[PDB]
RNA sequence: GUUCGCGAAAUUUUACUUCGUGGACAUUUGGUCAAUUUGAAACAAUACAGAAUCAGCAGUUCCCCUGCAUAAGGAUGAACCGUCAAAGAGAUUUGUUUU
């Protein structure tokens, strides 16, 4: 019961929005070849997951 | 003066009676049942020391095991890639192998 109420509580963590930070943090990477398909998949996934 | 013991006499050895002899030879206290009875104050009633035991759970304090929550923190896997929708008006082009 506490486990399910936790998820019904998680949805309120979903509809919470931004509250923009102060300083954005940036990194720059550079590569010779992106052709590897799984790398191309992971860079998309992990970008969507972390809200990067 | 009281008793116990030994020796002598009068009678039937122990016994009574008397002489010579060795001890022992104080009284009290520390001894109240408590409780209850309308009277010039006594111990007379009225009781009468009879004036509960086995077992179960839980709760505080620490420890371990296993869950779920929460705060932080990490490790890894997931094949395919992003600068609109509708309607209206104007401008340009368009004989035989795969229908």
């Amino acid at each position: 019961r506490r486990h399910e109420d936790a998820i019904k509580r998680r949805k309120e963590a979903v509809n919470m929005n931004v509250e923009k930070p102060t300083v954005y943090h940036c990194k720059v990477f550079q590569f010779k070849n992106l052709q590897n398909p799984k790398i191309r998949f992971k860079l998309k996934m992990n970008s969507k997951e972390l809200s990067l």
